[PDB]
């Protein structure tokens, strides 16, 4: 019966049958959102969206059969188990976030969909090269934040207060989201100085982010 | 008579003389903006304009009998044949959309003019080939749109209340708009962890527009 | 004496002597800021000034007779001698602006000094391959301020009232700067769909912008 | 007994051991931040931070006797001095700032670990290849800044009151942070052109920027 489910699985078929049903619930779920439907149709919704997960992990059972340890070393397939999972944790108990990470599975289409695959991991290979930098650019946010933290979090702790804080704060100057009328100007009413810390924090960070930009347009 | 006309149609004093129209009621169009220049001689354009209008309407009907089939399947007639069409519907009835999207027929001077309609098309020609990134960016904006509405619209439905909204949200937010003392900082005083949603999203998303920007640096 | 004087125009000391100049000067006018400086030492360089306009005119005079119609149509001649023309306008009537345009001659630093000349000439030259995209830029700008000004400018006569206010808000949008809480969620409190207005021109402006970037890193 | 600690201070253990007390010292410095932990094992940190400091002398000395003149011509190397020397002025006196500075030893992290000094060796060698630029823009921004603080700062002495003061604000404007409505509308309910200032202000800054950015993509 191996090669009978091995001839299943692997048909062009069964993955057109899989794809068929994201993209209806994916429809599905942008229309959970309405209030009103939910008034309407929420009961042919929410069986719908049970039976869908039961079909998902019949075909997870099936997938790792044909596959067996193959699967397991498959990045897109250990997602698809780990999103069919999620959506597996019943309709309860611990975080409420669980219900909401459901809508992972609409990532699939990602995972299911050739040419998708191509892109995301044309995107993330892109990755690997960018690691020294990234090491480079935390250790400077860790100190900076560190350095915040004690030079204004005592009379700015809504900004500054908590190393978190800080680092938050930091990430938004580095988008350079309002960072002045909305977090200098206000630091230098009290520490005429502090354009001291986040002008040449801007430099740097912005300096950084062009040679990261510049270096994947070369590798 | 065909190749009479053929030959006007054809003719560089026709391209030239229509050229000359489009300046003339795009430098009259902007004069329609002045609620002074309106009530002196509004009348004079009105009439102007209604002229220009005829005169658009022979045109393309006659590079219609000129050209047949071969027009209905050139990108820039369909564009020219579609924008005079607009400025046809009367001044009444339907929309008032109807006939402000009348100025659209300045892009004519982009249609009947070499160099733009080569920088046009240079520029549209980038366009099939981000179409995977694109249709990935959408898939991605769509996920968090539906998890946004439902993890933060029912305490902040301005901004995430409806899938619409929390689209346009997440827009402003990609755009680094006031995204953190605008959404987030607000955000974050009922829910601590939304920062776990968008410092996540404004990742993925960035790095993904600066792959997209490579990649056209390299096609 | 033609010889002469050509032999002291082009003599290092002379074209080192006017560098001299500029960077005193320069930090002359950086000194006239100071409402106090100008207390203490205020005639000492209101006369200093008057003296480096003087020598500026001779030294121009002199660079004349030395290359006569050759120097009207040197870039860096011309500048000069408009810049120092500028300044001589008598400190009184008509605007102040040019008391204040006085300024522009320390860009003479820039004329006097090569290598400031290559990376200026180097930077200008890109701009001949760029008017094609400009042009395409404008005319849009045009069209939709145009729009703007006929939907908006009623109900939102700061923003949008005038062609030229329309013009400006557009070019805020453009620098993405504070452009949703500031001008678009205001806005759709009263047109609901100016989102329809707002997130084309966007997409287009940022698009086109991106264009021209790797154009210029292609030439 | 000089090859002695030679082979001591080359030895990998060395090196190792130097590396792990950093990360030891800065996992340290952020739990400093917690007003909490201080109280609990405040005491125990600032023993463990004195002991470092020691040891961090200790090495630097060793590091000399080994390498004598080729270790002040070594880069990293003056750079640990001196970030050892801010730590060894006492807790007490004069800037508190010194306090605060410590945390700069967290950056023998990149000095002390290879891949890292490749890294940021790279992007300091490409700052070279980019002054006569900020030198240009520097230029630039001491012109501009000159003239606003005089075209501006009578009404508007936050912004423009003095030189500094429109250093500053020059650069929030070319960051394009808040610039609109933060700056330049307020200022035009005065100044009706003072966008004849700013826009071309704009434009130069964000050209000579693309530029900048093309020339390091290119060299
Ligand atoms: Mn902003």
């Amino acid at each position: 019966m191996y090669l009978r489910i091995t001839n299943i699985v692997e048909s062009s078929f069964f993955t057109k049958f899989i794809i068929y049903l994201i993209v209806l619930n994916g429809i599905t779920m942008g229309l959970e959102t309405s209030k009103t439907f939910m008034q309407s149709f929420g009961v042919y919704t929410t069986l719908f969206n049970q039976i869908v997960i039961t079909i998902f992990t019949i075909e997870i059972i099936l997938r790792i059969y044909v596959h067996r340890i193959s699967f397991f070393k498959d990045p897109w397939s250990l997602f698809d188990f780990f999103v069919v999972a999620i959506s597996l944790v019943p309709t309860s108990s611990g975080f409420e976030i669980l219900r909401v990470l459901r809508v992972l599975r609409l990532f699939r289409l990602v995972t299911a969909v050739p040419q998708m695959r191509k892109i995301v991991s044309a995107l993330i290979s892109v990755i690997p090269g960018m690691l020294s930098v990234i090491a480079l650019m935390t250790l400077f946010f860790y100190i900076f934040a560190i350095m915040a933290t004690q030079l204004f979090g005592e009379r700015f702790p809504e900004w500054f207060g908590t190393l978190g804080e800080s680092f938050y704060t930091l990430f938004q100057v580095m988008t350079l989201d309002d960072w002045s009328d909305g977090i200098v100007r206000p630091l230098m009413e009290v520490y005429p100085y502090a354009w001291v810390f986040f002008i040449p924090f801007i430099f740097v960070v912005t300096f950084v982010m062009i040679n990261l930009v510049v270096a994947i347009c070369v590798d």
